[PDB]
């Protein structure tokens, strides 16, 4: 897993873990709203890069710090900011894990943590998720995204013709920012 801190928001830490060969996506999805106070579970088919996720996390803390929290918690707020929609139920429907998900991103905002307990967190995540943790990095995210779904959901122009994941990513960061 990765623990990420934005310089201009020094008291917030976000942990990101990536899981593959996930077996219990259905069970997790059924408890998604209840689980949101502890984790967001995001469908990697919609996420092509780390910078996409970091851009969403930044946008989240900006909206919350310099505006208003629209949802019940930061984990959910981040899913809302990752998505083009203004409605959280729509964001969960599109970006949350699906019954048929075989990979997932597990995200958690820590506000009160002075120093994240990485072994405890990993233990809890793996108690909830039945799958194999792999590194949260661009090499792995590049494997699991679905350009078609991404194009449709972020409303990318058919004219828009990226040459690689870097180009696609850059356009998503733009949509998000």
């Amino acid at each position: 897993m990765v623990v990420s801190i934005i310089p201009q928001f020094p008291d917030i830490k976000v942990s990101l873990a990536l899981f593959e060969q996930v077996k219990n996506a259905k069970e997790i999805r059924s408890k998604m709203s209840e689980l949101s106070t502890s984790f967001a579970f995001i469908d990697p088919r919609l996420v092509c890069s780390g910078e996409q996720m970091y851009s969403a996390i930044y946008k989240t803390l900006i909206e919350v710090k310099y505006n208003k929290m629209r949802t019940r918690n930061l984990n959910s707020e981040c899913v809302l900011c990752l998505s083009p929609t203004s409605n959280i139920s729509d964001a969960f429907l599109k970006f949350g894990i699906k019954d048929d998900s075989s990979q997932l991103i597990c995200l958690k905002f820590h506000t009160n943590t002075d120093d994240v307990d990485k072994e405890q967190l990993r233990t809890i995540m793996t108690s909830i998720v039945k799958g194999q943790e792999i590194e949260f990095n661009d090499d792995n995210l590049s494997r699991f995204y679905d350009e078609a779904l991404i194009r449709k959901i972020y409303k990318l122009s058919d004219d828009f013709k990226p040459q690689d994941v870097n180009g696609l990513s850059r356009a998503l960061v733009d949509a998000i920012q």
